[PDB]
């Protein structure tokens, strides 16, 4: 065996040593020092520049082009640079370069106070700054990046290794794989030799499967190689070194103890006879079960029993430890830090939890103490067994703290609190049940597991209702800001905000720049922010404390279902994690199983953010164990009836397919949905698409009619916000000043609507705007097939979501100047009539029946209660009460101020008419089995359009709905048929197509008077229709002796 050694070259000196009011760089380059050859380096060079942080450096080139800082000399180590300098004090600034291009990503910082001596040395490609050569040299030919992949038992997939004769697998249990100070590499190895990779491999890791393949001796001890950290090495035949990089071990970890972890349970397992607590850590060195008392002392400390086949630890005890705190005392290398870590981590699977998550809890979900009075006997209030059950799904997306916390008449201490909603008498809770009494039938909470970013200690909250002086005390960048001066005044926060609106603008935006700073230490937050995931959120109890939070949830879910009438689905967040690493707080998952439970980069091994924050990998055995095992939970012990994955994208469709199948065991009705857009994931596996999942019964939300309504999409900013206008707003037929929308476009936009309020399948015959006859996989949506869907209940329309502006502030953004405020009314609720009459699952955002504004804020996940207030009082729709957050925002204040003030505020008599339109939609979807046929060959049978093509009136649109004799079967006994008639335009229009028949207006629109959508459609003797300006009419063949000829779908 040849011993891996580092460059027969000497380990270099230094090549010059700073004198004064200098600074001296050296670049140890690996190229020339493995080259024979010399190296002219007149290519190197660096720029320099001073700024507040960093000023130490004397005139330096401002010019970025200039490439002439050129090396001060060079050796066979590398060019070296003396810089001159103002002071010996501070840092500089430094980008190494070659001509105009970056050699290191990361912007260098040299300091004068971590290297006093001002002679430094870096690599390319390496961020860290070195007080010798030697220290670079030996980490330029030393382990860097974490590019090989050991994917099953037998193979390591590396691309440093390709052609090079010594490849091998260097271990050390307690510290680093480096180099003796004889430049030896003397750690421990396995041998590799080349390979091609195996089919199994290569359909688990496709992006992988090019990568040059490596086998390990069938025999290798592999348990011993991972329990601490493992270095690929690269060498020459004569033992000199090539590279060497660290392992990403998830793959060999799911080969060797997957299917063995996955046949166990996990978690502080309680049940009468004792509890057996269990943890995968298939890598840790050492796990301890820490039991604490109420007090959180150490009331013992419990070395785990490791299983060999699985890698789990697990402790069984008796059932006294009901209730205990405990942690997990971690012995374990983390390849983030390349320490053997020491630390406590409560438990992925916690199911009860201490103030703020700091420990968890031994609980049994199933103890009648933890429940409300009747819970198990708690039915689902509306039926999702058959696709027709599923069609009349009708959400409403709602916040625990958006519900209740700007409510007077909910008692104070229950203002933002699951028990909210259990305030029968309040305005909030009278308003929901009767939106439930109208129609709506699904509540969708936004996060309630555990969440991160709200402190539950609430000593350390301050929110708006309370004491300026409070908020100074709890949160230093305030007491520190512009607005110390209200420290000590005697007013509430919300008290100041109020004050600062009248002199709020663009040019002094002092509502949201006060707001920021509340943001920081207030209760609010949406809660896209995983900490445990199956566990409920604590702030939202009144009691975060232990196991009161869990009855206080089934309380709050048991009042929604039993009391309001409506089901429940949960937001789930299991694309990310709060955060990873050995050190965060929150970071929990990746503290246990390190580089596991996240998706790494395939050559640095760094976390991925393609979401917010520390993307998941759902992809790996153990977390789609966890995720549904997390919903069975959910499922099982809080009776939720659905689950809306945010972020669905991120996840393989096999395994959000197959969480599915394991739930349907438990709930056979429960219901998957989630954000489905196509993402960059698909190199990994095939990914939950809106496309991949046609015919599976997963739901996707569509941006096909939200755009084609709403107007513009998600990208947009700026003007765009404005002249992208939708057909709700009147696109085409009422153009605002800035726009250049053709009829053309705006046809378009309006086929987009048909096709969706068809359930946008991908196999509905529609006639477009130019006459001809497609499938709605061939109307175009931004290049992509516009419809996708097997059934319309794998589509959920909307036009308002969390996410992005509300629709009236995008009404806003995109009325023309003359919409008066009644026609913005009408628009509104013309804009929700294309999804509450549409064969696909109607979502809405909480608060949109009563004009809901967020003061023209796009994100407002931590704006706090100011921004995201509903007003349950109906006073307002919270709109112009400040400039939104000018870091997300700024950009559009220009156009926000030219919009704003178009047309008066609305107050309430519009919020009551908005509310009465609201119900009287969600009335007629319910009333009718029509607009909710469930089945894709249903609603082709039975779906149709009238005023399509080329002659069409613009934004009229006119959907017929059959339950004649041609359709099959009567669906309705009071009916033959169906029109919805939408007419998104500021003329009154006539319909002839139903002349002769004896069409009638919908008695629920009849009742509401000059109160309905139709108020003033005169349906005349010959049959013809006539609707007034920004009206919608649902208009029905009455059913006689038989069921009658009906609406048939017409021949294409
Ligand atoms: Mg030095
Ligand atoms: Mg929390
Ligand atoms: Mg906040
Ligand atoms: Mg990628
Ligand atoms: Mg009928």
């Amino acid at each position: 065996d040849v011993v891996v050694r580092l460059p027969d070259v000497a380990v270099p000196g230094e090549a010059v040593q700073a004198s004064a009011r200098q600074a001296v760089i050296h670049l140890v380059d690996i190229a020339g020092i493995t080259s024979s050859t010399p190296a002219d380096y007149a290519t190197k060079n660096l720029y320099l520049w001073n700024n507040e942080t960093c000023d130490a450096l004397s005139a330096p080139v401002a010019d970025w082009n200039d490439v002439s800082t050129t090396p001060t000399g060079s050796d066979k180590y590398g060019p070296y640079w003396v810089i001159p300098l103002t002071k010996e004090s501070g840092c500089i600034n430094v980008i190494v370069r070659d001509g105009t291009n970056k050699l290191i990503d990361s912007d260098l910082r040299v300091s004068f106070s971590d290297f006093t001596d001002r002679t430094v040395s870096v690599i390319a490609g390496n961020s860290a700054v070195y007080d010798s050569r030697a220290d670079a040299f030996r980490a330029a030919f030393g382990v860097a990046l974490a590019d090989a992949h050991w994917v099953d038992k037998t193979t390591l997939l590396w691309p440093g290794g390709e052609n090079k004769p010594i490849v091998r697998l260097y271990y050390s249990h307690s510290s680093k794989v480096a180099a003796d100070s004889n430049g030896e590499f003397s750690d421990k190895y396995v041998k590799l030799t080349p390979t091609t990779v195996s089919q199994q491999v290569s359909m688990r890791f496709p992006h992988l499967a090019s990568y040059p393949a490596f086998k390990l001796p069938d025999d290798v001890n592999v348990d011993e190689l991972l329990q601490g950290e493992t270095v690929a090495i690269a060498a020459e035949s004569d033992g000199i070194l090539s590279s060497a990089t660290q392992v990403q071990t998830a793959g060999v970890l799911d080969d060797t103890y997957a299917a063995a972890a996955e046949a166990l349970s996990y978690g502080a397992q309680l049940t009468d006879s004792g509890v057996t607590f269990r943890v995968w850590a298939p890598t840790a060195q050492q796990v301890e079960l820490v039991i604490y008392s109420a007090d959180k002392k150490v009331i013992a400390s419990h070395p785990m029993t490791r299983d060999s086949a699985s890698g789990a630890w697990s402790w069984q005890g008796g059932s006294d430890l009901k209730g205990a705190f405990y942690r997990y005392a971690m012995t374990v290398y983390h390849p983030q830090s390349r320490k053997v870590e020491q630390y406590e981590v409560t438990d992925p699977y916690a199911h009860s939890l201490s103030t703020n998550s700091e420990y968890s809890q031994v609980v049994d979900l199933n103890d009648s103490a933890l429940k409300p009075e009747g819970w198990d006997g708690l039915t689902m209030p509306h039926a999702q067994k058959t696709k027709a059950d599923l069609a009349k799904m009708t959400i409403h997306e709602s916040h625990i703290r958006d519900l209740s916390a700007w409510d007077q008449t909910v008692p104070a201490e229950l203002r933002g609190k699951y028990l909210a909603l259990t305030a029968q008498e309040s305005n909030m809770v009278q308003h929901l049940k009767q939106l439930s009494a109208s129609g709506v039938t699904h509540i969708e909470l936004l996060p309630v597991f555990d969440l991160a970013t709200v402190n539950e200690f609430s000593d350390k909250v301050a929110d708006i209702q309370q004491p300026f002086s409070r908020l100074c005390e709890v949160n230093s960048a305030v007491k520190s800001s512009e607005f110390a001066g209200y420290c000590d005044s005697g007013s509430t926060v919300e008290e100041v905000l109020t004050q600062l609106k009248q002199n709020d603008s663009k040019d002094n935006p002092q509502v949201q720049a006060l707001n920021t700073l509340v943001a920081q230490t207030d209760s609010y937050n949406w809660g896209y922010d995983p900490f445990h995931y199956t566990v409920p959120e604590g702030s939202y109890a009144t009691d975060p404390e232990g196991t009161a939070r869990i009855k206080e949830f089934r309380t709050m879910i048991q009042a929604i279902k039993q009391d309001l009438g409506m089901n429940v689905i949960m937001d789930v967040v299991y694309n990310h994690t709060n955060a990873a690493g050995p050190t965060d707080r929150t970071s929990v998952l990746d503290k246990i199983v390190p580089w596991y439970y996240q998706r790494l980069n395939e050559t640095t091994g760094s976390v991925e953010s393609a979401t917010c924050c520390s993307d998941s990998a759902p992809e790996h055995r153990m977390f789609a164990k966890l995720i549904a095992d997390s919903l069975a939970v959910w499922t099982t012990d809080y009776k939720i009836d659905g689950f809306r994955f945010d972020l669905m994208l991120y996840h393989p469709k096999a395994q959000i397919l197959s969480a599915w199948e394991r739930i349907k065991a438990l709930n056979p009705d429960i219901y998957f949905f989630g954000e489905g857009w196509d993402s960059n994931q698909s190199d990994r596996f095939e990914i939950a698409s809106q496309i991949n999942l046609k015919g599976t019964g997963i739901g996707t939300f569509s941006d096909r009619l939200r755009d084609a309504v709403r107007g513009g999409g998600p990208f947009d900013s700026g003007d765009a916000l404005r002249q992208n206008q939708g057909v709700g707003s009147g696109a085409g037929v009422l153009p605002n000043e800035l726009t250049t929308l053709s009829d053309d476009q705006a046809r378009h936009l309006a086929d987009l609507t048909r096709l969706g309020m068809a359930g946008n399948l991908a196999d509905f015959v529609l006639i477009d705007k130019d006459g001809a006859v497609k499938r709605g996989s061939e109307i175009d949506y931004n290049g992509a097939p516009g419809g996708y869907a097997a059934d319309p209940t794998e589509v959920v329309n909307y036009v308002s979501k969390h996410d992005n502006q509300t629709l009236w502030d995008m009404i806003s953004y995109k009325a023309a100047q003359e919409a008066d405020l009644d026609t913005r009314v009408r628009m509104q609720a013309v804009s929700l009539a294309t999804v509450m009459l549409g064969q696909g699952i109607a979502f809405d955002q909480q608060g949109s029946e009563l004009l809901r504004s967020k003061s023209f804020t796009r994100d407002s996940y931590d704006s706090g209660d100011w921004f995201n207030r509903v007003d349950y009082s109906l006073q307002d729709n919270n709109y112009n009460v400040g400039m939104p957050r000018s870091s997300d925002d700024g950009s559009n204040y220009d156009i926000i101020a030219r919009v704003k003030d178009a047309v008066a505020t609305p107050g309430e008599t519009e919020l009551k008419q908005m509310t009465a339109f609201y119900q009287e939609l969600t009335a007629l979807r319910k009333s009718s089995p029509l607009f909710t046929l469930g089945d894709g060959a249903t609603v082709m049978k039975r779906v149709d359009f009238r005023n399509t093509g080329a002659d069409q009136q613009t934004g009229l649109l006119v959907m017929t709905i059959d339950d004649g004799m041609q359709a099959g079967a009567s669906l309705d006994s009071r009916v033959d048929g169906i029109v919805v008639a939408i007419n998104a335009a500021p003329e009154s229009r006539t319909l002839q197509d139903f002349a002769g028949t004896s069409l009638q207006l919908s008695a629920i629109q009849q009742a509401a008077g000059d109160r309905s959508l139709a108020s003033g459609v005169q349906v005349a003797a010959d049959g013809s229709v006539t609707l007034p300006a920004w009206s919608v009419a649902v208009l029905e063949l009455p059913q006689g002796e038989s069921q009658g000829a009906g609406l048939p779908v017409s021949s294409k």
